[PDB]
């Protein structure tokens, strides 16, 4: 049906999500995720100023032409912001298709393809014991894959945090051969390198890191340049995954298409939505690549319900990252999707199954709060 | 000198313009161009909500560190919001350094390389007699070149929301060589003469059309295809030998790399306030400098006359430099944005002024009011949703 309201809803329940809900003239609602950490104001606007007054009216049934009309009719392609808004629109679309059609999303895609979907979980640490902590506690909930991290010896505005290549190169293997010491070889162990390397020196980190069998090594070096990762796969079997900073598929078609990594990361919020996303796995697919959907707390619930429909029915699926909200998050958006031994299930319920309280979300007001950075010993700004 | 105070302008004086405005402890302020059309509000946001807020405190003087962080640091990286709002923080500062040197902006960059600057004007009509009598107009004025445009028989944001176009490709091809044949059949060979596309052909259609129009010698022609798949312009250049341009909707070096690399490109569009500022654009213009690609900044209305000052001087000392768009902005638009830059006989020359040479009026700038307008969007004539 047509579409009667449509509107952004800012909330912050512990942290800052941006949402958009469209609502048909019978009354039918879809809500989709539009939450740009560090920039959510940015999305916001664009939604409010300029995408939500041309919806009025438009028939919902219309996914592809909405999203052709929003990504070509903005004129300016790609990006961060531009990709986040479409995205929540496409989400907030299939949510309504899904319901007219009474199923749940994930039957809408083409049905299930898996029982359950496998997810990891952050283990942190100080020090590598107090990491190995975190990993012995997250067996214990059941999680299969842990990725791991820890400290490297030697906010309203961003932090500035310092950074040594050198420590870090040198230290890291230790904590992979910790945890294989401690958790042996069945575990699933993942590890973030956040964009801090050079190709070569990632390519040096792979290799010593092949002993022991990683998941994946992910966000090696900055990727704009798709190039930068041949010399990483030239040298190096540990698998790569990269991606969570992407928003087009014009990000990676290169990177998969040469198959210099494994696991692709963009996630639906800022992919473009499932429409988009669709594409994304499909190519993907021809290459042996699987999806690694980025699954931080500054993806709302929404975005996570809809992933796990999404992770339910795409035939090359590789994991999805489970970074759990607050309770008062989970609160102002309920959901079906359920969360059982390291596995999360898709829901029912027709639609992507989550919803928006926005009585609750009321009683959070937006407070600013930035991503760090990361600069080097010299003060040199780097990448965090 | 730290900066104490920043913060943005909004107005519409005949069309919309948003403005960042840099003041340092000492009281010396620099401004920035930070108007995406169709979308404004999204970089006013951007740089309100998230980035103003960050720059209060920091040293001026910084022009790289500053880009750095705020390019690196947004951790999302890239795309038009992003790189307009780092554009307009990177001409204010540039605009600051250069009144701190107390040198006009292209001294600052290395100094004139050339006397003046070749623009061209906008001609278009219905009818190709109407697009003729434009070119006429317009080569009276002094222009040395003109991009043509005409009627296929069967300020762009012209409406608050968008406006639908309906578009045949297959009418176009067969009609457009009618009209350069018809401007080199009146005006001779001595006139330049530019087409753009517009985003509408697939490649081998490009490449039709470019072999087409060989025989009247295009000083080139624009946005054949889109790019965001490079590779699309392989077949075109593969193909034809009229020279190709392309870049207006780009915002990043990455958006262009394997264009330029590659030799399928002729001029490089991307203008400063989309992409990335004075200390991106000299980047990309030495990039494509290797390979022989020349610098046609976009300059349409919608670029304010902050932009347009700043790329003059760009303009003046770019080794590689090809054309300058000129796309007059309204009297009143002139009036808020003073500047020093002048035109003279088809020509830009660079201003003498300490900065870029241009400011802005603030109380005469809120005397025009923000007024939503939209880019169109273009249907195939079976209501396919196409490139405009
Ligand atoms: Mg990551
Ligand atoms: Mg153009």
């Amino acid at each position: 049906l047509k579409i009667r309201d449509a509107y952004t809803i800012v909330t912050c329940p512990g942290r800052n999500f941006v949402t958009l809900k469209i609502v048909t003239e019978s009354g039918t609602h879809g809500i989709g995720d539009a939450t740009l950490n560090g920039r959510e104001m940015a999305v916001a606007a664009y939604l409010d100023e300029h995408v939500v007054p041309a919806l009025i009216g438009r028939d919902a049934g219309r996914i592809e032409d909405t999203w052709q009309y929003l990504y070509r009719g903005a004129y300016w392609r790609r990006g961060p912001v531009t990709m986040t808004a479409i995205a929540a629109v496409d989400m907030a679309l299939w949510d309504i298709k899904a319901k007219a059609a009474g199923m749940p999303l994930y039957q809408l895609l083409g049905g299930k393809s898996r029982e359950r979907v496998m997810t990891y979980a952050h283990c942190t640490g100080q020090t590598i014991e107090d990491c190995l902590g975190e990993v012995a506690r997250h067996v214990e909930l059941g999680y299969r894959a842990v990725r791991v991290q820890s400290g490297v010896p030697g906010s309203s505005l961003p932090a500035e945090h310092v950074w040594s290549t050198e420590k870090y190169l040198n230290h890291a293997p230790k904590l992979f051969a910790a945890v294989r010491e401690r958790f042996g070889d069945d575990l699933h162990v993942l590890h973030d390198v956040h964009h801090r390397l050079t190709p070569i020196e990632a390519a040096r980190l792979g290799k010593a890191v092949e002993p022991y069998h990683l998941f994946w090594l992910e966000d090696c070096v900055p990727a704009e340049n798709q190039e930068s990762l041949r010399l990483i796969r030239e040298h190096t079997t540990t698998p790569l995954a990269i991606g969570e900073v992407f928003n087009s598929i014009h990000d990676c078609r290169e990177l998969i298409q040469n198959q210099w990594i494994d696991y692709i990361r963009m996630p639906l919020t800022h992919g473009g939505g499932i429409t988009a996303m669709r594409r994304v796995a499909d190519l993907a697919s021809l290459y042996h690549v699987r999806t690694g959907f980025h699954g931080p707390t500054d993806l709302s619930p929404v975005c996570l319900g809809a992933a796990i429909h999404f992770d339910t029915w795409v035939p090359n699926f590789g994991i999805q990252e489970h970074m759990p909200h607050t309770d008062e998050t989970d609160a102002v958006f309920p959901h079906d999707y359920r969360f059982e031994d390291g596995h999360f299930l898709a829901g029912e319920s027709p639609g992507h199954g989550v919803d928006i309280d926005e009585e609750l979300a009321a009683k959070y007001p937006y407070e600013r709060a930035s991503l760090p950075v990361n600069r080097l010993e010299d003060g040199t700004l780097w990448h965090w």
